[PDB]
Formats: C-alpha cells, sequence, structure tokens
C-alpha cells in the first residue's frame, strides 16, 4: 500500500516504516 499512515485500520506504529 504505502498510501496511508497513522490512520489506516491496518496501519502500524513501528511497522509504519514499511507501512508508509
Amino acid at each position: 500500500n504505502c498510501d496511508w499512515d497513522k490512520s489506516h485500520e491496518k496501519y502500524d506504529w513501528e511497522l509504519w516504516d514499511k507501512w508508509c
């Protein structure tokens, strides 16, 4: 995805690095 951050239902705080 990398199209959402700190808002997505699957978004991850730490994993954010790859879940940008």
